[PDB]
C-alpha cells in the first residue's frame, strides 16, 4: 500500500527478471534498467557531486505499464550504476503512473517535480485521464517522499505534462506540454516563489503547423545570447527527409527575458536525423556544459529486446553549443574517452568497386572515420557496421553521391525495422563520422556536431566485424581511428 | 578481299556462333545480332515501305572489334527480321571500321553516309586514327557499294564522326561530332548540293562545360516550332542525380533556320535517367512521328551476355513530342501493342509493411502500374521486377518518399552491375509506370512521357515473377495492367 512497500515489490520484480536478460542487445555503456521497460529520461541533475538520471520505468515486464521512476547515478556522466526505484504510483493523483518530470535543488533538498497520471475512463486512444504536476523530496538521494499536487490544469485541458523547472530572478519557472482547447500542441510557462503555488505566465511556444496536437517534454534554457526550447512534437507529417519518425524531437532558438514573448530566430529543427531519438532532457554539468540525454527508441517500433525480458535505452549524453548561425552543434561528452581500450589507427585506405573486412570487433566500439568527399566519387561508399563475417547482415553507413547525403540503412541490420535515415553532406572537403556502436545501437556525430544520426539495430550474428565498401567508383578514407569501449558498469 | 567476300565471311561467323546463344538474356522483342557484338543504331530510315535499322556490329566475337553495319528490317517498327551484314571494313579509308552514320533517300537510291575509321598508330587511348565521312549505295536494300570519301576534316582535327544528313531547301545538311583544336566537343554543320562535295557552314553547338571533349552521334531535326539537337557528350562529370552513366545522351531545344545561330531555349537535358541509354538516332515514320532508337547498353559496363557469345541490344523505338515548356515527352510507339498476349487486370491493391507475389511471369511482359502518391506514404513502396520466387533476387522499381524520387535499383537483379538510377516524382496525384521487361532489360515510361529509365538486368533464376512491396507505411496501386509480350521474330 505505502510507496516504500510498492518500491520494494518493484525492485524485487526487476531483480527477479534480471537473470533472464541476454547480453546480445543489452547495452555495455548506455543506461538501461537491470530488466523490464524504460522510456523517457527524467530528473536530470548535478546534485551533491553526482549526476542523477531517472527514467520512465515499468518494473513488472518488458512492456510499457504503471510507470515508476528508475534511477542511475554517476560521478562522471559515464560510469552509471543502477539504484533502487525512486517513485512508484501510490496516490489518487499518480495511481496510473509517475509520468515525466525534472529535478531541482531546493536549498539542499533534492526535489522531483513530475506529472501524476490517472485514467478516469478506459477507451483506448479515446481514454479520459487526469494529469497534474506533483512534488517529491529526498534527504539522501535514494528514498523519496511525495508532497502532493502543485499544479492543476484549466477546465477542459487534459494533456498537461512533462514539467521542467529552473531557478531565475529569485523565483521558479516551469514549462509544461499542453493540448489546448482547439487541439493544438503548446508549451505553457508557469512561475512560483515557493514550488507549491504556481501562476500561469504565458503560452511560451506553439508551432505554425495546425496538425501538431501535443508538444511533449519541453526544456527551456539559455545558450549563449539566446534561449533554446527543446520539445517532442506529435502530429508533424513526414515530408521528404523531414520528420520521418512516428514522433519528433527538436529545438527552437530565439530571444526571451521575463515579461517578453519568446521571439523565434531559428524555427523547429530536428535534434537527431536517425530512427531512435525521443523525449530529450538537459542538465548543466559541474563545468557549466549544457548536456542532453534522450530515449534511444521510438514509440510503436518493433523492439526485439522484449524477447529478453527488457527494453529501453538512453542515448549517450551530448553537449549543446550555438553555432554563429544559431544552430546546435551536438558532440559526445569528453568523459566517454575514459571507456576507451585497445586503440587501432589505419591511415589512407582506398577502395574502388570492392569490399574489405577490417577484422575489428563491432560489439562495443568507437570509430572516427574521416572521408575525402572530393575523391570519394563512388555512387555508394562507406562502412558496414555490426556486420556478420559473411557480409550478409550489416548496418550501412555511407556517402550516397547521387543524393549527396550520408545514409544510415538498417534494412540488413538483423531483427526488427528496415529502411534508412539521412543527413545532407556537410559543405566541407572532409566528412568526419564519429561512430559509437553498442550491442543494439549506432550513434553518428557528423563533422563538428553539425548533425547526428541515432538508430537501434538488433544483429543476430555471433561475431560482429566492420567492412569498408565502394560501389561504382572510389572511397578515400584519410584516417580510421578505432577503440574497443569498456562496459561502463565494470 | 572484296567487300562481297568480307560480308560472306562475317555472315558465316555470325551464323556459326548463333547456335551457342542462350535465351536467358537474349531479347524476345528488342534488336540484337543473331550472335556477336552490337553497339550504336545507324542508318535509321523509312524506305520503300519498310523500316531499316542498321547498327555497329562485330561479327567475329561478342566484344567490340573491326566494326561492320548489321541490318534488320520491319514493316511496323516492331517485327524486326535479321538481314545479312550491309557494310564490312574493306578500303584504306574504313579499314578498322565502318563507324556510325545515317541513311537518306537519294532520288530512289538508299544511300548510307558513315564514318570510315583507320588506326594510323596503335597507342591505346593515345592511338592516332583518321575519321572521314564516306558514302555507299544500294539498289535492292540488302547489297551496298562503297562510293568513297565525301568529307575530310581540317588539319589537326582527328575525332570527326557520326554524320546525320537530311534534305532541306533543295540541298543536303550534315551534322558531325568533333573534338576541336582546344579539346572541346562540338557539332559542326556542313552542306552539299550533290552529296559528294561538302562545305563547312557553322559550329552548330558546343557545351558551356569546358571538360566536354566530344559530342558523339548528333541528330538535328525540327519538332513543332523548334529545332532539337540530340547528342552523346563525353567528359560531363557525374553531379548528384545528373550524368551518372560513363557517357551521356541528351537533347538541346532551340531556334534555327539556315544562315542563323542555333539559339538555345532549353539547355542539355538527359534523354533517359537509367543505366543503359547511349548514341540515340531518330527517323520520321510513315505518319510523320519523330522516332528515337538508342543502344540499350553503356561503354565499360560488365556485360554478362558475353559468356553466351553475343552482346548489345537496342532500346524500344520511342516517339518524341515537345511539351508546352519545350521538354521532350517520350512514349513507346503504339505498334508494340501488336505484341500483347494474355492480359491480366488487377484494381485497387493496398499493401502496408508487406510483400505480395503477383504470380505473373516476368520473362517478357508489359505493365501499366498506376500509383496513388498521396496515399502511398511508405518510406519505400513499388514492384520487384524479374524476381526469383524466394524474393532474394529482383529489380526494384519504387517510390522513395524520403528522396521523393522513383528508384530503379539493380543491386539484387542478378549478374553484373549494382546500384540505382532515379527521376524526381512528377507533380501529379498519380504516378503511372509503363514498364517493358525483356530477358535482360527494363524500360520505364513515367506519366505522359515526362521521363524514362532504361537499365540492363541479368537475372539468374529459372522462374521470374513480380512482387509488390510496402516498407514503413502504405502502397496504394489504383490499377495494374499486365500483358505477356510475344517474341517479335515468331
Ligand atoms: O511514460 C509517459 C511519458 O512519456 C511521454 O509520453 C513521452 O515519451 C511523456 O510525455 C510522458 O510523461
Ligand atoms: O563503334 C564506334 C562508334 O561508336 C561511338 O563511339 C558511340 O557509341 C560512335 O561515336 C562511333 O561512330
Amino acid at each position: 500500500g505505502s510507496m516504500k512497500n510498492l518500491i520494494a515489490e518493484a525492485n524485487q520484480a526487476v531483480e527477479q527478471f534480471a537473470g533472464q536478460v541476454k547480453a546480445r542487445y543489452y547495452p555495455a555503456y548506455h543506461i538501461a534498467a537491470k530488466s523490464g521497460w524504460i522510456n523517457d529520461p527524467n530528473g536530470l541533475i548535478y546534485f551533491n557531486n553526482q549526476y542523477h538520471v531517472f527514467f520512465q520505468h515499468h518494473p513488472y515486464n518488458e512492456q510499457w505499464g504503471k510507470i515508476h521512476w528508475g534511477h542511475v547515478v554517476s560521478d562522471d556522466l559515464v560510469h552509471w550504476r543502477n539504484l533502487p526505484i525512486a517513485l512508484a504510483p501510490s496516490q489518487e493523483y499518480d495511481k496510473d503512473g509517475c509520468f515525466s518530470g525534472c529535478a531541482i535543488d531546493d536549498n539542499g533538498v533534492l526535489t522531483l517535480i513530475y506529472t501524476g497520471h490517472v485514467v478516469l475512463k478506459e477507451a483506448g486512444d479515446k481514454s479520459v485521464f487526469k494529469q497534474v504536476q506533483c512534488l517529491a523530496t529526498s534527504k539522501d538521494g535514494i528514498h523519496f517522499e511525495k508532497q502532493g499536487v502543485i499544479v492543476t490544469p484549466p477546465e477542459g485541458i487534459m494533456h498537461f505534462r512533462d514539467p521542467k523547472v529552473w531557478r531565475q530572478d529569485d523565483q521558479w519557472y516551469m514549462v509544461v506540454g499542453v493540448n489546448d482547447h482547439d487541439n493544438t500542441g503548446q508549451v505553457w510557462l508557469y512561475h512560483s516563489q515557493d514550488l507549491y503555488h504556481w501562476q500561469f505566465v504565458q503560452v511560451l511556444a506553439k508551432m505554425a503547423d495546425p496538425n501538431v496536437y501535443m508538444l511533449e517534454c519541453p526544456d527551456f534554457f539559455p545558450l549563449g545570447d539566446k534561449y533554446v526550447l527543446t520539445c517532442s512534437p506529435q502530429g508533424m507529417k513526414a515530408n521528404g527527409y523531414h520528420y520521418r519518425n512516428r514522433y519528433q524531437s527538436g529545438y527552437i532558438v530565439g530571444d526571451w527575458q521575463p515579461g517578453s514573448a519568446f521571439t523565434i530566430t531559428q524555427d523547429f529543427t530536428e535534434l537527431d536525423f536517425g530512427h531512435d531519438y525521443y523525449a530529450p532532457q538537459t542538465l548543466i554539468s559541474h563545468d557549466q556544459r549544457r548536456i542532453v540525454i534522450a530515449w534511444m527508441d521510438m514509440w510503436d517500433s518493433v523492439m526485439p529486446s522484449q524477447a529478453d525480458k527488457w527494453a529501453g535505452v538512453l542515448t549517450l549524453p551530448r553537449t549543446l553549443m550555438l553555432s554563429s548561425n544559431n544552430k546546435l552543434l551536438i558532440n559526445p561528452i569528453t568523459e566517454l574517452k575514459s571507456l576507451r581500450g585497445i586503440q587501432k589507427k589505419i591511415t589512407s585506405i582506398n577502395l574502388s568497386n570492392a569490399i574489405q573486412d577490417l577484422q575489428l570487433d563491432s560489439m562495443q566500439c568507437e570509430l572516427i572515420l574521416k572521408i575525402d568527399l572530393t575523391n570519394s566519387d563512388a555512387e555508394r561508399a562507406g562502412i558496414a557496421l555490426s556486420a556478420s563475417p559473411d557480409g550478409k547482415q550489416s548496418t550501412l553507413l555511407y556517402v550516397d553521391n547521387q543524393a549527396q547525403r550520408v545514409i544510415l540503412d538498417r534494412t540488413y541490420s538483423g531483427e526488427g525495422m528496415v529502411g534508412y535515415r539521412s543527413v545532407a553532406l556537410p559543405a566541407d572537403k572532409f566528412l568526419t563520422l564519429h561512430i559509437f556502436i553498442d550491442h543494439s545501437s549506432v550513434e553518428v556525430f557528423v563533422n563538428e556536431g553539425q548533425a547526428t544520426l541515432t538508430s537501434r539495430i538488433y544483429p543476430t550474428s555471433e561475431k560482429r566485424t566492420l567492412f569498408l565498401f565502394a560501389e561504382n567508383g572510389a572511397l578515400r578514407v584519410e584516417q580510421l581511428d578505432y577503440w574497443q569501449i569498456k562496459n561502463m558498469r565494470g
